[PDB]
């Protein structure tokens, strides 16, 4: 009978979860070694261990059918069993799985090994994205130099892996169908446990889109005054290489030329960090300080002993796109970041430590629950702190911002600066997965794959390549997450929900009151707030033990993903910007791009 079986099932899960942590530890160690040191030997080791774990997962999924788990009384037990039935890529036949792993490492290693030649010196051909190319894209205001680096990078990181990407799409689809999802789109969306999730995001995006159009319009106007109308047209999509980022995902790097009030202060603390002798170690210690100040968990000794926080100075190849690592034991958590001493990197450190904090908060949970409530939650944690770190309030406290007068004009500058990071990103993030979903779902013919990418970038973001592209190019994998097969919707979700978290954390900290002019949301610092920390502990400690609305409820009593909070934060900017665009007769919207030839 079922009563006795459910008792046996509980013991089965308890033992199996422990076995899964231990087996995954081994896979994670091999993946860490490869990411830290790209070699053919390490590639082989990583992929062989994964193949072994996949084989065990197949046996696990098979064993779940021996339990009448759908008949059980315990929602908790049922939730754990359901999690075990979900094989993902491990559902593929042995050979197909091995081919997929080979395809994935081929794409990640290609991305990591990209080197271009110096614009001024065709002899020097050892410039990597991190840090050499990214430095030029962010700092150069020479549009031809910018276009050179754009083309060189996209050709090498994107086009070079078209055939691999094609095989990846095929195997991803085969895997999804073996799990009885329609495609990889549905497989990814399953992580949000909500059949209306896509529509919810369409609705929120539609609400924020008009504000994005205004920012777009204003930035284009300002870029015309800098580069001239030969480079930037009034009515067309913005040439993306002028936006301070290789993928135009955030535009904060060009704030100095597009800021609302150029004669007023613009927060840029990179120079002060260098002046005060900041190091990657100091930055991480400061991040640790922020979490502990909120009564959250201190970084364990394993973290300091084992993390890589600076780019290695030997000749080795490695993945320099930052990552946080859970090894599924106790306190064995790690970061690999090629850290630089900049304002942006200080935020990145806090983002990374948000992942690490989540690992520590839920490490007592059964293995299947040791992940985010949904992927967006994991990405949001560190950003909530970064929002307060970025405030003039906090930056003055740590002596990085000097002689600052927070008048109305300085406030608009700061809000705009934040919008260039937070609002601008929304259409970008949506398109990363809208694109891959359409390929996964078989909605785009292979002959149209490249211009399908640029069409979305045009439609949603109103940006375009600096030069004419065609179906002879393949540009999507020039973005890390696309080469590395990392779902991107998590970041769109994060950028929305992080303002729900921030607003509530600020209210809890007594740092935000909508009726108190002295406590604006955009200058809230949650540093040292145990009350804000309590909310985080209540939520993060749950891991994936409950559907995400219950985790949100544990934080602030709400159960609904909402764009209300992000709109609330940016409302003073919206009012000012709508008026400024009218005052300057700023053209809003864009004609269809001519930069991708069919
Ligand atoms: C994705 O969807 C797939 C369907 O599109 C699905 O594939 C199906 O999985 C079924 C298992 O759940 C499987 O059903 C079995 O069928 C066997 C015979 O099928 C053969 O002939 C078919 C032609 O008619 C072919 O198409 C097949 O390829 C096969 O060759 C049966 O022998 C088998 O039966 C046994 O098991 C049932 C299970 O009973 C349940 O559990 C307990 C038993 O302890 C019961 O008390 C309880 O009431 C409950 O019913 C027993 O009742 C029975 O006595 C036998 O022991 C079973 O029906 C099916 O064949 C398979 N394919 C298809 C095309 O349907 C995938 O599993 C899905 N994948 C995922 C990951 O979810
Ligand atoms: O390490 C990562 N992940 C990252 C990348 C990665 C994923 C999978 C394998 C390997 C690596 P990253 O998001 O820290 C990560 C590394 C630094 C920035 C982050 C990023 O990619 N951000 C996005 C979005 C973005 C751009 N600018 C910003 C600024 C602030 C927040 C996000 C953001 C990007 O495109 O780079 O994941 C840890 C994890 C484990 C288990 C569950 C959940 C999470
Ligand atoms: C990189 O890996 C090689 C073998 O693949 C190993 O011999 C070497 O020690 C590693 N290098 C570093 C710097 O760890
Ligand atoms: C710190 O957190 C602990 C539990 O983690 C809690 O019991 C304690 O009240 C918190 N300290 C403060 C000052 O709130
Ligand atoms: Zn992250």
């Amino acid at each position: 009978a079922l009563v006795k079986e459910e008792i046996q099932a509980k013991e089965y899960l308890e033992n199996l979860n422990k076995e899964l942590a231990k087996r995954t530890n081994v896979e994670t160690e091999a993946a860490w070694a490869y990411g830290s040191n790209i070699t053919d030997e390490n590639e082989k080791k990583k992929n062989e261990i994964s193949a072994e774990l996949a084989k065990f997962m197949k046996e696990v999924a098979s064993d779940t059918t021996k339990f009448q788990w759908r008949s059980y009384q315990s929602e908790d037990l049922k939730r754990q069993f359901k999690a075990l039935t979900k094989l993902g890529y491990a559902a593929l036949p042995e050979d197909d799985y091995a081919e997929l792993l080979d395809t994935l490492s081929a794409m990640e290693s290609n991305f990591a090994k990209v080197k271009v030649c110096d614009y001024k010196d065709s002899t020097k051909c050892d410039l990597a994205l991190d840090p050499e190319i990214e430095e030029v894209i962010s700092k150069s205001r020479d549009h031809e130099e910018l276009a050179y680096y754009w083309r060189e990078f996209y050709d090498k990181a994107g086009t070079a892996v078209r055939s691999q990407f094609e095989r990846y799409v095929e195997l991803n689809t085969k895997a999804a169908k073996l799990n009885n999802f329609t495609s990889g789109a549905e497989a990814w969306l399953d992580e949000y446990e909500d059949d209306t999730f896509e529509q919810q995001l369409e609705d929120i995006f539609a609400d924020i889109r008009p504000l994005y159009q205004q920012i777009h319009g204003y930035v284009r106007f300002r870029l015309r005054k800098h580069y001239g109308d030969a480079v930037v047209s009034e009515t067309g999509p913005i040439p993306m290489h002028l936006l301070g980022n290789m993928w135009a995902q955030q535009w904060s790097e060009i704030a100095d030329i597009v800021s609302p009030f150029p004669e007023k202060p613009l927060v840029d603390v990179s120079a002060e960090m260098e002046k005060q002798g900041y190091t990657p170690l100091k930055m991480f210690q400061m991040g640790d300080d922020f979490f502990t100040s909120m009564n959250l968990t201190k970084l364990p000794q394993d973290f300091w002993d084992k993390s890589i926080i600076e780019k290695p100075t030997d000749g080795r190849d490695l993945v320099c796109h930052a990552s946080a690592w859970d090894f599924y034991l106790t306190d064995d958590v790690r970061i690999k970041q090629c850290t630089r001493v900049t304002q942006d990197q200080l935020f990145t450190v806090h983002h990374e430590l948000g992942h690490i904090q989540y690992f520590l908060q839920y490490q007592h949970q059964p293995f299947v629950y040791r992940t985010g409530a949904n992927p967006g939650f994991h990405e949001a944690v560190g950003d909530v702190l970064s929002l307060s770190v970025s405030t003039p309030k906090h930056l003055e406290k740590i002596g990085l911002l000097k002689d600052y007068v927070r008048d109305d004009e300085a406030r608009i500058n700061q809000l705009f600066l934040t919008a260039l990071d937070k609002i601008v990103f929304l259409p970008f993030a949506f398109t990363m997965d809208k694109y891959r979903w359409s390929l996964f779902r078989g909605e785009v013919d292979k002959a149209n794959w490249n211009c399908a990418f640029w069409k979305l970038r045009d439609e949603y973001s109103g940006i375009e390549p600096p030069v004419v592209r065609s179906e002879k190019d393949f540009d999507a994998p020039a973005k890390y997450h696309i080469s590395a097969d990392v779902e991107y919707l998590r970041y769109l979700v994060s950028f929305i929900i992080q303002f729900q978290f921030y607003k509530s954390a600020c209210i809890k900290a007594g740092q935000y009151d909508p009726d108190n002019v002295e406590l604006p949301l955009d200058n809230c610092d949650i540093y040292g707030s145990a009350a804000a920390g309590a909310a985080f502990h209540n939520m993060l400690s749950m891991g994936a033990s409950k559907p995400w609305p219950d985790a949100l409820e544990a934080f602030n009593g709400e159960r609904i993903m909402s764009g209300k909070a992000i709109a609330e934060y940016f409302e003073p900017l919206r009012v000012w910007l709508e008026a400024e665009n009218i005052k300057n007769n700023v053209h809003i919207g864009w004609t269809t791009s001519n930069k991708c030839v069919s």
